[PDB]
């Protein structure tokens, strides 16, 4: 199709206009005194959000060159959300500041590539300084502070997240889902549990709770389909001689076998419960092997070279309790040696180290948690649906921030750490004068987040910026209280990883955006 | 698609305009002197309604920012209708008042988040005060008063609902359906009845009434499809030896078996009637087990491990009377031990405590009522169809309000209880001045429902408001007679749950709406 | 459909306008101080590129005659990219210069065909001069310099490419793919490796690394689907007698055979691994024969006249080590006589000499590299996706330029070699005055690339051009440092093939475009 071509300063002006539109929409949500943005939805009611990436993903402009600018700058927030899960608004603010200063430098006659090289050098030095400035975050009080700050200063969210992270451990998994009441609740499950219930309600022996309960059972792990009871007679006779319950986990069990088992259950010969194997395909085999290692049994598969009729008691696993209901089966205190379990989790860790997509990493981490740690679920409580969505977003942000802080440490919040780094980088020089101008551009842009935080509070950004720059260490400005003090003492903590990622992504996109000379897009 | 972005006060003004349009449409229907709204229908005649949620669901605006405001405020009425079934107009009025006062406070330079926090604190305190202010509603006179008030002061509706609730009991179910005459009628069914008639008109032994009547029969409950008569010969012979009728409840019965049964019926060997089992799938099995527990019999199923030919007299249930017609089968005075029925209803209650959707809860409640309570149907009478729909809506509103009042108690009506609570909360303070302003905003908005009720009557809302505030206790204004007096003595009662829910939902939505700074929507 | 027809000067003016639009878009990216062009994408974010052909392929104009001019001049860049992979911007600049000067000559009253003949003669003489002016490029320092220059002066890219070329050899293959980190990495694989993993995870004997490792195995190469183990019994017995592992490469292996093999593996009877044969169709057979020649075995096929049951130890290949994992199989140090390997690579070389499409040529090259050389992969590191794409394009350009420089030598860069050639051709004369004017047009156009390079730097092209023309040899202008000196000493090298190809293609298109008199296109 026919194209429209713009050259030089006209193209740069249109690009800056689009960048400014997107950044102005995003930046009103930054800090403890930021506000919400209402986003229209074609299907349903509008959503009200304080998240930078959610606002950024909805912005599209009528003018095509301004739209090109906005689409270019949207990638900063997208990448920050993908990487750290937090700090998208800060990244957008940094990108806009760099783009504006660099365009000013280009309009005065500077070489764009040298400016880009200077910006890259300054950002590398800043990343080194941030790494040197970090402190470990291991105590639960610091984790609670990080979660509170990341959830727009909500103490309950931070306390709940700290409790969940303490209970579940280091190898566990925490997820957030919608609740039903008005208060947040935490449900932590220890051991192995999968979303499979009994295949027949007649297996229930405790009708008061509507659940199947078995004490010290046998576990028959079959990686096959059981349809004819003839394959099951020998082991059934053996367990009847033993006199303890049996739990059969199979891919599926047919009607004749169900009828035989429910007949044998209530008649008193044997106590039997049957459920379906979790997962589909190779992952189902992996979960079956995990259960076998946990309970100390062996999976009966055709592909390995054994048949069901030849099974013995040694092949069956064992546990201490089994609780089954309509939806979930939990194995409690399965007898297994720590050597095999540790080997299995080490294998799954090595598998995690060689996987690409995040979904597969999440599934493997869930498996590791089921083997070694625990699983926690946080149910968010709210009166309405818009409130529920907003609070769920805040809780997820706090969860991501706590993970990042635990893995990489914390720095002073409120934009203070970036200012300290920029002050520490005041002697850095490049190869020529344009590279020095680029370094100065990056150092100036490093003060934008604090200025925006103060501007959102209704104060004067230049005065607060000068007062903070006059200090040293963790001295900073509390925007919620409007007071100066030690950032660490008042609990305004930022994870180091979030700050570093925001800086790197913003610089990477803005450096390329500065070097533009021509624009090609479709005609209106 | 391309987006339109508005910032700050322009966005807030447009949102307030949309909110005002929706609230102005809704509020004309509030109180004893509210009026009706005609809603156009694409398929058919227009509907005339006084319901707040019905009006709110139909409002959509041409301007997109005002439409976002209206769509946001619609959720209050939707949530109130879902929760209590009544009090949607009051919730909409409260939400509009909070939004207006909060936008005024924001325009003067207050921090929206602190205003929202103050509003939340005031609403929590108000909920506590309302709980402390409630009184029990157990007598039938108070229930009749509540039903009369909720049906727009219709004494016949309240009296009918009180009679139905007294006859049916605590565990029963009352439904409202269209009638045929000009008068409302109440039909109560005691015992077990399901919507299945006889499978052959030749079973009729009393052609005067066109129905099958059996005195002290046997009940054969088979969870299977009967096609060949050979399965049924032994029990038929045994019943013929016994000499009293038999009722066969099965999934279905084939033509050969029907022919054999109708041949044996009039020839005098045995008295037999056959009907289909109610329900489809698991619920059919649940109802079969319920009938088995009620009549003291056993269900003949293959999946449990028994066959029909091996049935004896023990497996057959017993009753005192069975009446069957074209459409319904009723079992009167089934012979069962109270322990089994109480256990079964306890199991179904525990199942109700673990259900999510309202349909499943309603079905379980109907089953519990069939086991223990009764079932009532109210047929509404009206000359035309618009009148029919209007009166049916009013009766449903009264039914929901009586349920809420029975479960949680009643307070003074006419907006008096909210005024008393706001007076009790006059000393509440927050953390800073913006939170105090938010508390004051909530307390001021708590007087809106009475002001709107009086304004609809054509009186002066400020004078009545001051006079009511000068009183104490249940002193209030009777808008129907234009007099002052004790609200409780005059029968103007509001359920506590409706008032509390309206307050909570209105606050939850309005607090978020106050904190908006930017709006993003599609271009016109 | 109806046509629009233009004659003479109007048509030539419109065509020149379209040429100028495309060339102005392209030329802003030329040289060390060129800038980037943002190209809009219908599906996704815009791409930022410094490549001439990428910009040229996106240009289409609303006016149909100008569009005809642009479409005509786009073929120069397309052909240069197809031929050398580099030098598209230089070719576009040369074509525009020739077109402009030739149109000026035509407008003064000269015969276009004689001008075209003079241009052709000058270009032939220039190609001869460039061939005489080239010097060999064999040392790694010169290759690194060429790669650095072609990657827009990135020393790391040039060093990495030189290392890869040294490690892999002359007959190897180097590819560029997306990385995951922020730094470029090089992975070189020696021997034969194909993208096939094991057919069963139970073959694994080293669970620590999750891989199958076999020391001094036998290799069974069969172009057949194995389903029944009965065909495989004799060779399995024989290798069990031998006592060394066996690797089975087949088209596919059925489930019964997998079960038998996995049962025999862990039981200590024999050590067996099985994978699928790489490729589909004739190429699969070629790869099987290549593996057979490498390992010294024979392929079992029905089409040659042998059966699997009759196989012996002589038919089985041998190797030193075999490593198999989820995705790749690697045969390390297969025992084979160099005579057969050399014959096979000579056969594939002769096949390469008689193939048309680039896909077949590159596949044959990969096969030759697997037989004799190595395979290297360069993973590009970048923070974002736009940066990733830009850097990947630069690395690919450097790779193509290094290949061209190795095969045909290098000349002075910066547009100096063309100027020297034009100076050497100052005595060339044609048959008549129009041909002399055409020769002068070509000689004048040969100075355009340096002028554009200097203009992009913000300097004065005429002054630099005169200063360079006043010199001799490799004297030139360094546009990065704004200094004069020896082109070769400061490492500004251009491959001879790229320069010659750009000149030839630009002349070929521009000569035809000069001779236009009438234009026929569709009505608007
Ligand atoms: N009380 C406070 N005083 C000063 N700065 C704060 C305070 N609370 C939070 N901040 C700062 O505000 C920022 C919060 O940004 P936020 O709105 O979450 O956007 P994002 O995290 O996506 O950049 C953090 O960098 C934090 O350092
Ligand atoms: N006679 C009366 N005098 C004063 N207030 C009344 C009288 N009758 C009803 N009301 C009040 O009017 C309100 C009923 O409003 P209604 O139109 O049913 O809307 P909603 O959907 O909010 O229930 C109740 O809060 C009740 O207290
Ligand atoms: N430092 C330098 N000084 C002068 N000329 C240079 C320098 N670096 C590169 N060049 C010249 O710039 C040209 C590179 O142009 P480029 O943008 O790659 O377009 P093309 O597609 O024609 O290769 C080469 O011909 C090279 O001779
Ligand atoms: F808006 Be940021 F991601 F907290
Ligand atoms: F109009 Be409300 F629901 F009584
Ligand atoms: F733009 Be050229 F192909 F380096
Ligand atoms: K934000
Ligand atoms: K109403
Ligand atoms: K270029
Ligand atoms: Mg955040
Ligand atoms: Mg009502
Ligand atoms: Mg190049």
């Amino acid at each position: 199709a026919a194209k429209d071509v713009k050259f030089g300063n006209d193209a740069r002006v249109k690009m800056l206009r689009g960048v400014n539109v997107l950044a102005d929409a995003v930046k009103v949500t930054l800090g403890p005194k930021g506000r919400n943005v209402v986003l229209d939805k074609s299907f349903g009611a509008p959503t009200i959000t304080k998240d930078g990436v959610s606002v950024a993903r909805e912005i599209e402009l009528e003018d095509k060159f301004e739209n090109m600018g906005a689409q270019m700058v949207k990638e900063v927030a997208s990448k920050a959300n993908d990487a750290a899960g937090d700090g998208t608004t800060t990244a957008t603010v940094l990108a806009q500041a760099i783009i504006t200063e660099g365009l000013k430098a280009v309009a005065a006659g500077m070489n764009p590539m040298d400016l880009k090289r200077g910006i890259d050098k300054a950002v590398t030095a800043a990343v080194e300084e941030l790494k040197a400035l970090s402190v470990p975050c291991s105590d639960s009080k610091a984790i609670a502070q990080v979660g509170t700050i990341s959830a727009n200063s909500d103490e309950t969210v931070g306390k709940l997240i700290a409790e969940a992270m303490d209970k579940v451990g280091k190898e566990g998994v925490i997820t957030v889902e919608d609740g039903t009441g008005l208060q947040d609740e935490l449900d932590v499950v220890e051991g192995m549990q999968f979303d499979r219930g009994y295949l027949s309600p007649y297996f229930i022996n405790k009708p008061e709770t509507g659940a199947v309960e078995l004490e010290s059972p046998f576990i028959l792990l079959a990686d096959k389909k059981i349809s004819n009871i003839r394959e099951m007679l020998p082991v059934l006779e053996a367990v009847a001689k033993a006199g303890k319950p049996l739990l059969i986990i199979a891919e599926d069990v047919e009607g004749e076998a169900l009828a035989t088992l429910v007949v044998n259950t209530m008649r008193g010969i044997v106590k039997v419960a049957a459920v379906k194997a979790p997962g589909f395909g190779d992952r189902r085999k992996a979960m079956l092997q995990d259960i076998a290692t946990l309970t100390g049994g062996t999976v009966i598969s055709e592909e390995i070279g054994m048949e069901l009729e030849k099974a013995t008691l040694e092949d069956l696993g064992q546990a201490k309790r089994v609780v089954i209901n309509k939806d979930t089966t939990t194995i409690i205190d399965g007898v297994g040696e720590e050597a095999a379990i540790q080997g299995r989790v080490a294998q799954i860790r090595q598998q995690i180290e060689e996987a690409t997509s995040d979904y597969d990493r999440e599934k493997l981490q869930e498996r590791v948690a089921k083997l070694a740690g625990g699983v926690a679920v946080i149910k968010v409580g709210a009166a309405t649906e818009v409130e529920m969505k907003e609070k769920k977003a805040r809780v997820e942000d706090a969860l991501h921030a706590t993970r990042a802080a635990v893995e990489e440490g914390v720095v002073a919040g409120g934009g203070v750490a970036l200012i300290r780094v920029a002050s520490k980088l005041a002697d850095l020089r490049g190869q020529n004068e344009d590279q020095n101008v680029g370094i100065k551009v990056a150092l100036r842009a490093m003060e934008a987040p604090l200025r925006q935080i103060v501007l959102n509070c209704g104060e004067e950004p230049s005065v607060v910026a000068n007062t903070v720059k006059g200090g040293d260490g963790n001295y900073g400005y509390n925007a919620a209280t409007e007071e100066y003090g030690n950032m660490i003492d008042m609990g305004i903590l930022d994870p180091t990883k979030v700050t570093r990622s925001a800086l790197q992504y913003a610089a990477s996109v803005a450096g390329l955006m500065i070097t533009t000379e021509c624009m090609v897009t479709d005609l209106p």
